[PDB]
């Protein structure tokens, strides 16, 4: 009973501006895997996932997107450069680290999935075994079957002042760390892993484009190519030696991103343009886009910080006009300079409250107003000279 | 319960001279970490490292800033050279070291640490050891339970006995590596150190400037940029896997330093910039500058000179001249030859005590005083011939 | 309790001709090693190494100073070539194999250090294992207290009828290979060995300047300073990974060894500039620094050689003289082919002594003497030709 693609994409809402089609795109594939165990023996072998290339500039979505979908399917992520094997032709490394990096990152997960699912159970029975080192009425019976049987009475009144109340904590978290082992089975939780990575794993490839052709010369485009055929198993379906066993890639989904400014994705090798079904463009992000990354979002940055200040009793309230300067300082650096997407507003924003986050503790209890005059006051000489927006911006 | 910036800035005049923006700058990513705790838990997720770039030429503080803000915050802190990953494109080593090398040094002192916070106690309870094995004095019950309850009497005398006074001394010392051991929780310990790099890790990266770009060529470019691409997750979040455990980098604190001469912060990738929201610059240093930075610094060089002097029961005594024509020496050879900043200093000072500290056990008694004389009898004719210099200096 | 400067020179001059200044440099190093221990917390870890360069030519004592020194400080010592990383553009090996492979050698030496400072407890309790099977009054008492109580007399006077006399013998090495190991805590040890690396360290490095630049070509210096780059976080301050444990690179001393023809200290990586703060210069030995080296240091060639000669019952005399004809012949080949320093003396001594050497045996109990005749006849000839020079010399 999953979500449905409308469904996911709204949940993408919430945290990535604009980029609809990639999100239809991202949510298609998520969905199908639903509807895939939803079939046949037979046909549930033959159905594949329906892997993507996502197509676009730097920093406007993309990763966010796939990080973002992973985190919605609760299914296991990793990210990974393609280049990072065209360097095989000196040692470099090999692509099934991908599934064996991705294993083990779904391992770290199912881990700590289980042990946090555990941690206020093994505290429960921690003190079960702190209130029985204070009043020990153990074994069968006791006293009465009815009335004085509930021995709690005084371990009752003995607990709670121990609650709110060697060593009773120094104790605890020794037995939560006695308790909580002594209730994990490693077992099963070595297949956990391995289940999600073969039914949930998803696998996205940055700098596919930069594994592409060009005229550029032999040698260069057999290290690239390479890293392509080194590729084909891992999508086409193969199995994977896993340092905690034996995976078989035939349903990780994959996505992979390109700028394809220099490269088309015609120029893939053609066993992969038939792995990559999916095609999708992403756009350059606009001033305004900016404005509202800055602040809807529901984590946004403007949010984050906000929350950070609290932190400090400092109240912080962003003007609109306050925020617009923000996100034009952002884009005319970019343009001015180089131009690195939205990542340029974590940037800019940062330059920006430098004397505040500094200050912070001190004006405790006050309240500032980031308008569009402070701002101003801090941005508009850095982002004007440029030189020295390429060092601080 | 952290400082103001204020006070920040204020511990770190105390060890650098100048340089005010950047202590200002660092002070306020420190402040901030305090604030983030002070939210609510969403936008304590939301709230990142306010990260800096340094833009400043060689020796003049910024190394000293960062080196100083850890302490000061008792960070674990750890410097790298960002060139040392574009030889990666021949063997190099990985990125991801950094936060393992970084956890390895973090875990060496939560150790070194808690040994320390613990070596005392360890040494009390050793006593009771051996005070035991003199005599058990008192015990559960034995004599009175009031005036000849207390045992201590003639275990006093002999614990004193002992202080003052197999082999006790040796049997102890044995003891004390065998209590202390006995007191501490190798688990808690791994994750002490584990919470303190996730929480205050501070992570200096020098060179950054000499990662970025120019047409020079494509092959030294793409290496180049390899090292700012595989450093965005550890700026961006993520997870590493280390030899202790794993760390999430989302939170350590991370400050690059350039000179930025030749390439601009603008030529850093964008996914970069955006996570440099601080920039700041260092001013190169004048003999003024130096002069304070020869005798100002609560443990500066001179400062040092002389109580190693008095280890040997020598009197050494600066005089103003004498610093100030000191200063002079280090800024002419920076000048006529190599300007490599402060560090000219401590050779310049350390040739000019040559004699006086290899004499100074058979000066033992005596009051020396290094004064404008002194200093110009023994560098000026180095000062003066540059060949000399650049071997001599 | 360490010796000073002048001691640690004299001892040095015990088996080093010349090279006075190396001498007072390597020196100066250990001093501070003191000199460091002799502070405050605070201090103790902002002083590091004073790492030294040594520059001169082939074979005129660099090395052999390094090693007497570490000798001296009964410090673990190790010798790698700077070349052998550059290999690693191919596939080479690892910088961090230098304080792998010298905590290996530190562990080699802890080891043969305690089991050997052990061999002869281990034989005497041996032999109260053999003087037990043999005269077994074990057990509490058995006679008389006093006169009757020691029980040695006969045992007494059997031990030694068998220590000056299955199998004893056979029996006690078997037993001495059971006691010892019953003996031996390989815990502490495999800790000793590291804090012995980590505070008595001492790594030389040859061929520092085959490591720099030139205007070779791009590839060729990619290589060379990418070793130097890999070398910043040793002498800098890292932490390794250890087959025996985790190792901080920080306090181990460097004594780095160019010839720099080719190359200047100033070409090195301005990192490692920084890091290598002492530079020292050694000259080519004469003629007249040939002779000494032939007889004055205490365990010197020729008298190793009249040593091996009277193992064999042939007492060996060196003719003044006859040393000066050596030396020159050494001087002689070195200038007319190559110069290899030193080295020359021993392939000139041994090819002079080969005769001898193998009559040796047949003239047990002669009076054999290296005079100036001798050594003409055997050496003028080869010497002259220079073809014959360049196999035979």
């Amino acid at each position: 009973s999953e979500m449905t693609p409308r469904e996911i994409v709204s949940e993408l809402d919430k945290h990535i501006i604009g980029q609809d089609n990639a999100k239809r795109s991202v949510a298609i594939a998520l969905r199908n895997r639903w509807r895939r165990m939803q079939l046949n023996e037979e046909l549930r072998h033959e159905v594949t996932p329906k892997n993507i290339l996502m197509i676009g500039p730097t920093g406007v979505g993309k990763t966010e997107i796939a990080r973002r979908l992973a985190k919605l399917a609760n299914a296991p992520f990793i990210k990974v450069e393609a280049t990072k094997f065209t360097e095989v032709g000196y040692v470099g490394k090999e692509v099934d680290s991908i599934i064996r990096d991705l294993t083990d990152a779904a391992v770290k997960m199912v881990r700590v999935q289980a042990i946090e699912k555990n941690r206020y159970r093994a505290e429960e029975l921690a003190e079960e075994r702190i209130l029985d080192v204070l009043i020990p009425p153990a074994k069968n019976n006791w006293g009465q079957t009815e009335q004085q049987q509930e021995p709690s009475a005084a371990r009752q009144a003995f607990r709670k002042k121990l609650r709110e109340g060697l060593k009773i904590k120094d104790a605890m978290k020794l037995l939560i760390e006695e308790e909580a082992a002594k209730l994990v089975n490693p077992e099963e939780l070595k297949q956990d892993a391995i289940d999600a990575v073969e039914q949930h794993g998803i696998v996205f490839i940055d700098e596919i484009d930069k594994i592409c052709k060009r005229g550029e010369s032999s040698g260069p485009d057999v290290s690239r190519e390479g890293v392509q055929r080194d590729l084909l198993p891992l999508v086409e379906g193969c199995t994977v030696s896993t340092k905690h066993g034996m995976v078989k890639t035939d349903h990780i989904l994959f996505i992979a991103s390109g700028a394809f400014q220099i490269a088309k994705p015609s120029d893939l090798i053609p066993e992969l343009q038939g792995r990559l079904p999916i095609r999708v463009e992403l756009q350059a992000l606009t001033t305004s886009d900016f404005e509202r990354i800055l602040t809807e979002p529901n984590a946004s940055i403007t949010v984050q910080y906000k929350a950070l200040m609290a932190t400090e009793g400092v109240n912080i309230e962003f003007t609109d006009s306050g925020i617009k300067r923000i996100a034009e300082a952002a884009w005319q650096v970019n343009e001015s300079t180089e131009n690195i997407g939205a990542r340029r507003l974590h940037t800019v924003l940062e330059r920006l409250m430098e004397e505040i986050s500094y200050d912070a503790s001190d004006l405790s209890g006050q309240n500032i107003t980031i308008d569009a005059d402070y701002v101003s006051k801090h941005l508009d000489a850095l982002v004007a000279d440029e030189d020295l927006s390429r060092f601080i911006l």
